DNA sequence: GTAGACTCGGAC
DNA sequence: GTCCGAGTCTA
């Protein structure tokens, strides 16, 4: 999940534990959680505590509670669900939060990437993770001038420059192939390569990417669906991720793939420069 | 500052 | 064996 399969989870969440007393939490994979690093240390804090807000930073989700703020990552396929305490759990929970309503909260992650840190409400932005974030991208804070400043300094891929949460927040592997196929840019081309025109056009497609997707509920591509296990649907607008093989949408040329800064990498041999 | 290797387990 | 919507730790 990246930043629109998050802001739908987020949305789609929050009236769901709005609210709700902390009664318990209950952890079966100690290593989700990250700080503080004991586990019993992180539980015995929640306990009491009353989910005031849930909000989003990139891909990180922020549950604001009294005076701790829960800051959780689903990574590659973390998940929420809001459910009856009396029914029995289906596989891969790692991590439960029990409500005074009789209702909890899941968290399961079949990989067990997902990170879980806690910290006082005026502390989490000053601390990892959230310390060294980027920008939001749908936001004024993030213009083409902010992206060709870390352009420059740098000879590293595009793509992994797009990739560095500390340029921007919230872009993963799809929605990166996908601009960079909007922008018409090839994703292996030096970050400093890039020109001026380049750059406002990335910016352009970026923010319209990102956007388009929020606003279909994310992309589903394998594993990923809303709180309400409903699945996205930006995947029927996709260019060329996961499409190698298959001719592009827009000039027929077989879209090509391949590894760029370590990852699963698509684009248009032709119409990408 | 930056290329790699985990952290893990189920679907082809 | 290969593939994977991520991001911190290495060397
Ligand atoms: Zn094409």
């Amino acid at each position: 999940p990246q930043l629109p399969e998050v802001e739908t989870i987020r949305r789609t969440l929050l009236p769901l534990i709005v609210g709700k007393t902390i009664e318990d939490v209950r952890i079966f994979w100690p290593n989700i959680i990250r700080h503080p690093r004991d586990s019993e240390a992180f539980a015995a804090r929640m306990i009491g505590q009353t989910v005031r807000g849930l909000e989003r930073r990139g891909k990180f989700l922020k549950f604001l509670l009294d005076r701790d703020a829960l800051i959780s990552h689903l990574r590659m396929e973390g998940r929420y669900a809001v459910a009856s305490a009396l029914e029995p759990l289906e596989p891969h929970t790692h991590v439960v939060f029990c409500f005074t309503d009789g209702s909890e909260l899941r968290y399961r992650d079949v990989r067990k990437f997902g990170t879980m840190h806690v910290y006082a409400k005026e502390e989490a932005d000053r601390r990892p993770p959230l310390a060294e974030l980027g920008p939001e991208p749908l936001s004024p804070a993030f213009s083409p001038a902010v992206l060709a400043e870390r352009a420059v300094k740098t000879k590293r891929s595009v793509k992994a420059l797009l990739l560095d949460c500390t340029v921007v927040a919230g872009f993963g592997n799809i929605y990166v192939d996908e601009s960079l196929f909007r922008a018409g840019i090839l994703p292996g081309r030096p970050a400093a390569s890039l020109s001026s025109k380049e750059i406002e056009r990335l910016h352009e497609e970026m923010v319209a990417t990102i956007g388009e997707a929020v606003m279909k509920g994310g992309s589903t591509v394998r594993t990923y669906v809303n709180t309400q296990g409903e699945a996205g649907t930006f995947q029927h607008h996709l260019y060329v991720y996961g499409r190698q093989g298959n001719p592009c949408k827009r000039c027929g040329t077989p879209i090509e793939k391949t590894v760029v800064a370590g990852r699963g990498t698509h684009y248009c041999p032709r119409c990408q420069r």
